[PDB]
């Protein structure tokens, strides 16, 4: 499969298990390989790989360039088995690692080659992008000699990213008080079959959050059906902080006829189907009898947990006025769990601007106070603000338009790239992000468009061939 | 009484002459009925006071489907006559609301009745009561009363646009209890936010306009979260003027101990943040800090904290954009007034949705908030939305005429604001309905103005439709 060097590298990248905390084997393999070619190869304290290669003949007075990619991939320690589908490539029943392995392979392909024009070259392969961007955060400053950085972590052909959102984890704990269970019945209200998505790139859509839809039901039920005597026994939903939840469950104990609960579920199921129709075709509520616990939440605890999580802000907080068709600030709750004595909600706050993040954090701290819970903030990273001017963008646009035959789109993404952290440590470096079309990253649905990788290559190499004088 | 079409404008001029604010419609209603009767038209009012006038088909239009033109009698006063004038290509009232909403539509329906040389089928003119304070007319409209098979609502306010649908609405008032303490704090200053744009809480909610009440609450919340050693409590808190207007001003009175500069700094830093965030959208936003007389009693700190945090969390703005319709907000809400009363803080909101279950969801949200905050939600003024018909022959004709008159095709939309059509279609399911009207800007605002050449284009579309209504 062409281009040989890129794909032979990707094939090799797949062979070495390299999930988001087992990066060593790949990191060491790459360092070793670099040294056998006579390339400078180093790792910083945090473990970021830096390789260097001199300018090609005739390219010596031209601005030095670092191609940057992240080492790790999402596992959602044994090797990856890929295959060619049609015009696509995918891993056998798992995440492929096209994010960010194709970018990385292309950077090494350039290093390996002897017939690609490029200036003085760095290749920076960062640690742990996918779990709190530890590499980018602890990158050694005054280390890179490059004046230009080409981040290869964008995932859409014909698009050049010049910006991205920053992020921050927020965890809400709400206390659980229990009572002895003396209720006649125990059933789970089960919600399933939602689309899901990536809580950044898909937050703009009309897609629904399963945790929030269940909480909507329970709030309405408690509000409108005061003679339905029940309390929660437990409650949960979702899987991962930055994924839109697709399943949720609440265990309910109650007195009286099961049919009362059944009817409430039905009427709500029918309402929500009317509302979501095209957007959530597979949404299903079920009502499933379960073993009766010895202890359950107190009635007051139930009301506090239901009403808190129903009011809980979720989704688009603000759309951008400055940039076109971009969410400025959002948040999403990806996991809900009932632990000993607390109910835990796991959220990712996103914004292009720092003050949008802090504002959401203010909202959550207001909610927690009303509800006598607590917010824990962690994992804060800065966004990537579009530069006022960029020479590398000018060139990247010129080349992309030559290769495609139509103009490319210049955008900022409502998700996390490392560029904000990198520009934090290297403010004078002119930065851009590109990359071929990769679908459904972070998930076992991960596909990479074959011809987009070729177009990407021609654009990459085209840019490298034409970097201007210092 | 100068401009053309004469009959419409002479009628509008008459309409302005008769004070007709949203509960003093009597004088106008009686003026219209008596006038109708002098022309030998059937003229009646129903139990609620809606005016119905009837006029036969013009010669040659006898086998054609009967039509009712509908407008509302009342205008928003935010009992003395109105003083209009011709600015440029615009008409305005002398320092007040004009009544172009819905007086121009109403004038046009009366002009048609008055005419003797405009083709039209068997005609009705329905003028509804009290549209601007809860659609009392439309709610209480007599059924099996109108003989018309087609209704043309005239309450749309944009040239070249045909509306086939609209939002329903519901008033939501949240009361939060106040507990007081004797004031023994050293200082009393007001944090004054002014200079925001404002707007209509329906049609402008999709924009990035800010809400003066919500912005203040954001400051106050952040201050209390981040400045734990700043010893203060609220003395009172207010904002806005009217439920369906986006608030442009708000004030909190704070009493506090220690240096005034601590609060100066907190405002200054927040004012700078918000100015950066809203650069484009809110260029005139100004925070000031104004010394005020020290009250005898102030809120307790627990109370101050409950009310600051409830109202920061309080959902405001777009709740959901439509999936089925392009570029239309499906569900929103807006807090339009905040007031400190004896023993309660009152928040005055309008909830809007195109669908009933969107309204009820927002209602649920609010009732969850109020539970947490130990206050109360009161719901009132519920009205249904207007769901686009699966098919409409009057739309087709409207589409054709408008395209002929304009030269380009018109836009066919559903609007995120209240029209009476939801209520009317409720009572008259079999009537084919559509909404049109001339460009009117800043209705409800004393900046209300109507574009004169638009009223002339509207006239040609109205009369063109009436001339071509098909056979029964
Ligand atoms: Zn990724
Ligand atoms: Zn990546
Ligand atoms: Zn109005
Ligand atoms: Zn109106």
């Amino acid at each position: 499969l062409q281009p040989k060097l890129l794909w032979q590298w990707f094939d090799q990248i797949c062979a070495i298990p390299h999930p988001s905390y087992k990066e060593e084997q790949l990191a060491q393999f790459i360092i070793n390989w670099a040294k056998t070619k006579g390339f400078f190869a180093e790792r910083d304290e945090v473990g970021n790989v830096l390789i260097r290669k001199p300018a090609t003949v005739g390219m010596e007075n031209r601005k030095p360039v670092v191609l940057q990619a992240h080492l790790d991939m999402v596992p959602q320690q044994d090797p990856i088995l890929p295959y060619i589908d049609g015009d696509w490539v995918k891993a056998k029943g798992t995440t492929l690692g096209a994010d960010n392995g194709i970018g990385m392979a292309s950077a090494l392909a350039v290093l390996e080659s002897n017939d690609i024009a490029h200036p003085e070259l760095e290749v920076l392969l960062t640690m742990t992008e996918e779990r709190g961007m530890e590499g980018a955060i602890g990158l050694r400053p005054n280390w890179l000699r490059s004046e230009i950085l080409i981040n290869t972590d964008t995932e859409e052909n014909g698009e050049i990213y010049i910006g991205c959102a920053g992020g921050e984890n927020a965890d809400l704990e709400l206390p659980i008080e229990y009572q002895v269970n003396n209720f006649e019945h125990c059933y789970q209200v089960v919600l399933k079959g939602l689309r899901g998505g990536h809580s950044g790139v898909d937050i703009h859509t009309g897609r629904a959050n399963a945790i929030k839809v269940l909480l909507r039901f329970l709030a309405e039920l408690q509000q409108n059906q005061p003679h339905f005597d029940f309390t929660l026994a437990n409650i949960r939903g979702g899987s991962i902080r930055n994924a839109i939840p697709r399943e949720s469950v609440a265990t309910l104990v109650f007195n009286g006829d099961i049919t009362v609960l059944q009817s409430a579920v039905q009427k709500f199921a029918d309402v929500i189907k009317a509302e979501l129709a095209l957007t959530e075709p597979n949404l299903i509520f079920t009502l499933e009898k379960v073993e009766k616990p010895q202890q359950v939440f107190s009635s007051q605890c139930t009301k506090n947990i239901i009403h808190c999580l129903n009011v809980l802000p979720n989704g688009v907080v603000r759309n951008s006025d400055v940039i076109e068709n971009v969410v400025e600030t959002s948040l999403s709750i990806g996991v809900l769990k009932t632990e000993d004595n607390f109910v835990r909600s796991t959220m990712l706050v996103r914004s292009l601007i720092e003050s949008g993040k802090s504002y959401v954090a203010s909202l959550l701290k207001s909610l927690a106070s009303l509800a006598q819970g607590n917010i824990n903030l962690s994992g804060d990273y800065p966004g990537w603000e579009p530069q006022s001017h960029s020479d590398i963008l000018d060139l990247t646009k010129t080349i992309y338009a030559q290769v495609l035959g139509t103009d490319p789109e210049i955008k900022v993404i409502h998700a996390g790239l490392e560029c904000g952290l990198l520009k934090k440590i290297y403010p004078t470096i002119d930065m851009v992000s590109i990359g071929p079309t990769i679908r459904n990253a972070h998930s076992p649905d991960e596909k990479v468009h074959i011809p987009a990788v070729e177009t990407y290559w021609k654009v990459l190499t085209g840019i490298l061939a034409h970097i201007p004088s210092r």
